[PDB]
């Protein structure tokens, strides 16, 4: 009789939240999405476990071009669940797919998961001070993406950070890692030449939020770019102007040259 | 010898995650600060009850100022938990709480939950869409602050959404509502004549976000300006231009009137 929209968190299976789980394990069928995101510390096996129902995933195709034919039929005399790495409705186009449950008649519930939008406040970045955000896509053929430059562009001259998505190729399996998204800005830098994101700049990389161990470093591109972070997913912020404590964080818990301490008022 | 920051999540005890939950029950100490924010859908009853630990609340001055007198000095020979409303770490204040862990020479681990600052997707706008977020605060005395009009009035320029939490007297149970905050803005946008918020200006309100039953409202301000959106906590957010798809969740999810689809589109 109803839709759920249940966000699975972070990380791991145990990211979901005590009302998801809760949720879940009553519904009569389970489908799921792992296309949005990368969930590195567990598997389906164990989500299935956890849960304890077996659960179809479907391909950005499926979701895409047949919810409605494959999904929402079963809404209608059943209590269905889709699950989704992170929450449900973040960065992703799945809002949506709530107009087409209720075209087709379904009432659908969203219960939220850890974001990666919130989790970065574990950067010591003030999370008020976040601006746009945007997504590093990776070039096809001659086709090279720089929206996401000029996103970071407006947010710098206004003081405020940026939080960069890095891109998924999930059938594939690629995973954008902070350094390539590191070298495809400089790229765009070279281009366009707006003195927005150089090897002098700071960044922040943030990988496998939501473990309990997740890589947390700040420093220049030029010392950064080739540094290991560990395995994906990772995230890439760009900080605007920084207030003292927050330098002192990057400092102190993310290992950022201490110079940045010095602030220029 | 572990420090453990566990969010709680949007609105129940349920909010938690799976792993937060397990893992503040392995811990010997629990402690708890409920005045950054509260858990409007449950009491501090039945999160001890789930918990199945008693649970330490602390003051703002408890944290502020002696947090490594009261919390640390038991992580040094116990596994602690400090629990907070949200996601850890999105509250400002927060982060600084691991450099003095670091200090004590105390680990500390994050556990994320769902945070007011991500579930807002549910309101159906682009989270990459979203701004600077601001603060509205009531007046007092000869104080009128009215930075969060700044806020604003400088995201919407860049057709950016404004995420605006509202006031909340913790300590006093007093919760401001997307009326007051609303009439707020029009006194200040009286004040400033800077064209920002007026009648007809396009608005959402979140409230009771990770309730089951959350209110999403859209709407002009002239209409909403009086409606009852239950009770709280409320979220007010002002929309910056709207993508098709945005606005057609706000009509059908949301009660938005036809008249956003050519107005704010
Ligand atoms: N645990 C994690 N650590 C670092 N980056 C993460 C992450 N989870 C997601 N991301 C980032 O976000 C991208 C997916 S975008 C979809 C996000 C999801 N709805 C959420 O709420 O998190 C990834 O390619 C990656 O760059």
């Amino acid at each position: 009789m109803v839709l759920y929209f249940i966000g699975l968190g972070l990380y791991d299976e145990r990211d979901i939240t005590v009302k998801g789980l809760e949720i879940a394990k009553k519904c009569d069928y389970v489908f799921a999405e792992f296309y949005t995101s990368l969930m590195a510390g567990t598997t389906l096996g164990r989500i299935q476990k956890l849960i304890g129902k077996e659960i179809r995933v479907l391909s950005r195709e499926d979701v895409e071009a047949n919810f409605e034919n494959i999904v929402l039929p079963l809404a209608k005399e059943n209590d269905v669940a889709f699950l989704t790495p992170g929450d449900p409705l973040v960065a992703t186009t799945h809002a949506e797919l709530r107009i087409r449950a209720k075209r087709a008649g379904v009432e659908s519930y969203v219960i939220h998961a850890p974001s990666i939008y919130s989790a970065v406040g574990i950067t010591g970045l003030h999370i008020y001070k976040f601006g746009k955000s945007a997504t590093v896509a990776y070039p096809e053929g001659n086709w090279f993406p720089t929206s996401y430059y000029d996103v970071i562009k407006e947010n710098a001259e206004r003081g405020l950070h940026t939080l960069l998505f890095l891109d998924i190729k999930a059938e594939k399996r690629m995973y954008m890692t902070a350094n390539e998204a590191m070298e495809l800005l400089l790229k765009v830098e070279d281009m366009k030449k707006g003195g927005v994101f150089t090897d002098d700049t700071l960044v922040v990389v943030l990988a496998r939020a939501g473990s309990l161990n997740p890589t947390i470093r700040a420093g220049y591109v030029k010392d950064l770019i080739r540094e290991d972070f560990g395995d994906p997913p990772h995230i890439l912020i760009v900080p605007g102007k920084l207030h003292i404590v927050e330098a002192e964080y990057l400092v102190e818990i993310a290992g950022a040259p201490r110079e940045i301490l010095r602030v220029n008022v």
